[PDB]
């Protein structure tokens, strides 16, 4: 069935790095050809600029380029999200979005919520 599952809490140490461990699924008939598209969003609500972008790294914010990551495999529904070098203004909400087909995508409404101490 559809959906994406992660922690609704995570901490990190500011400076340091965290990973907000995240799975994905979709239904079995659903075909898939052109691979799957990772994006993680951040104040989705808000500013909601790009953490991470599978398809165009090039989309990704100037804020997140270079300190977050993608430590999952999109054949195992792994989304796992690697976030270095934390800040503290990096708290927030982040929330996961895959693609496959023109309808076939979906964004995560739960989320993730960073918060990162000093």
């Amino acid at each position: 069935t559809w959906g994406v599952s992660s922690p609704k809490n995570v901490q990190g140490l500011s400076g340091s790095c965290l990973l907000i461990p995240c799975i994905f699924s979709y239904p079995a008939d659903v075909p898939v050809s052109n691979g799957i598209t990772a994006i993680w969003y951040y104040d989705y609500s808000g500013k909601r600029q790009v953490v991470i972008h599978s398809g165009d790294p090039k989309l990704v914010d100037k804020r997140f380029r270079g300190r977050a990551e993608l430590m999952g495999n999109m054949d195992h529904k792994v989304c796992n999200l690697l976030l270095k070098d934390l800040k503290p203004e990096d708290s927030g909400t982040y929330n996961f979005r895959f693609e496959i087909s023109d309808s076939n995508r979906w964004l995560d409404v739960k989320g993730t919520t960073v918060t990162v101490t000093t």
